[PDB]
């Protein structure tokens, strides 16, 4: 539980599912961000209860959370400040300019992250660029993590949703609402390919309702220009067609290592 009158809120940063985001100051030192949960937006007790065990989560590259303010409302969560914003604008950017190994580290620097949450049996759910931040070294972590999990809108809780990260979920959670380890290695080939397509929209010629129809069918996504034949083997193992057929972080993670030696 951290107390309000050690922040401060200096800069809006944006909207996201739970309403306004804020930059500040926490202890007149920290760089802090402040989600400000708009009411109506959350599951608050149910979230509370959980923050409990998501302040045990820690790793270098998942955004740290720093506590939160729940004797009030709003509720505010506190975490991690990323310099940088979410890695999917971050890649639409063409003035950085990217080597491919540096793409490649991007995609490290994530499979780190939910390799230790495959380690304490957590979900994502809802892992995709625009769900990742980018640090001012440059470092990508993994945000928002188990977050889904409380959200109220029935348009993004909804497999048929406007709102559902449809383009990032396997056919399993599409046709019959089976999430596991399995989806969010689904969600993590997505994730490499927007990577190595500089931030495009997967499946971009397409709608929600046609990519469930492509993917049940057996299409996949195609190999961006600056992915090799080995970088998109890796995406494309997570994307088989049996969940008990996809890797597991652990080996996507070896995977990944092999490849940037290769290359
Ligand atoms: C830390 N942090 C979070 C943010 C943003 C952060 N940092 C920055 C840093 C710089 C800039 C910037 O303006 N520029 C200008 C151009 O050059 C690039 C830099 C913007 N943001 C940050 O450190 C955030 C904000 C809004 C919304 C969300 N957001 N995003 C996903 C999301 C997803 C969910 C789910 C549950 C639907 C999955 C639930 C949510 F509440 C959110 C949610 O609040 C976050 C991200 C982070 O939460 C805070």
């Amino acid at each position: 539980e951290i107390d309000p009158k050690d922040l401060t809120f200096l800069k809006e940063l944006g909207t996201g599912q739970f309403g306004v985001v804020k930059y500040g100051k926490w202890r007149g030192q920290y760089d802090v961000a402040i989600k400000m949960i708009k009411e109506g937006s959350m599951s608050e007790d149910e979230f509370i209860e959980e923050a409990k065990v998501m302040m045990n989560l820690s790793h270098e590259k998942l955004v740290q959370l720093y506590g939160v303010c729940t004797k009030q409302r709003p509720i505010f969560i506190i975490t991690e400040y990323m310099a940088n914003g979410c890695l999917l604008n971050y890649l639409r950017e063409a003035r950085h300019a990217f080597q491919t190994q540096q793409l490649l580290e991007m995609c490290k620097d994530v499979c780190e992250a939910m390799e230790y949450l495959e380690s304490k049996q957590f979900l994502h759910r809802d892992l995709a660029a625009r769900n990742c931040l980018v640090n001012d070294q440059g470092v990508v972590k993994v945000s928002d993590f188990g977050l889904s999990r409380y959200v109220l809108d029935d348009e993004y809780t909804s497999s048929v949703g406007s709102k559902f990260p449809v383009r990032w979920s396997p056919p399993e959670v599409l046709m019959y609402s089976k999430f596991s380890s399995k989806s969010d290695i689904w969600a993590f080939g997505v994730l490499m390919w927007e990577i190595y397509s500089l931030g495009k929209m997967p499946y971009e010629r397409f709608t929600n309702s046609e990519t469930a129809e492509h993917i049940a069918q057996g299409l996949r996504l195609y190999r961006p220009h600056l992915a090799s034949a080995a970088v998109y083997t890796i995406m494309y193992s997570c994307w088989h067609e049996k969940a008990d057929e996809r890797p597991t972080f652990k080996i996507l993670l070896s995977n990944i290592l092999d490849v940037m030696d290769e290359e």
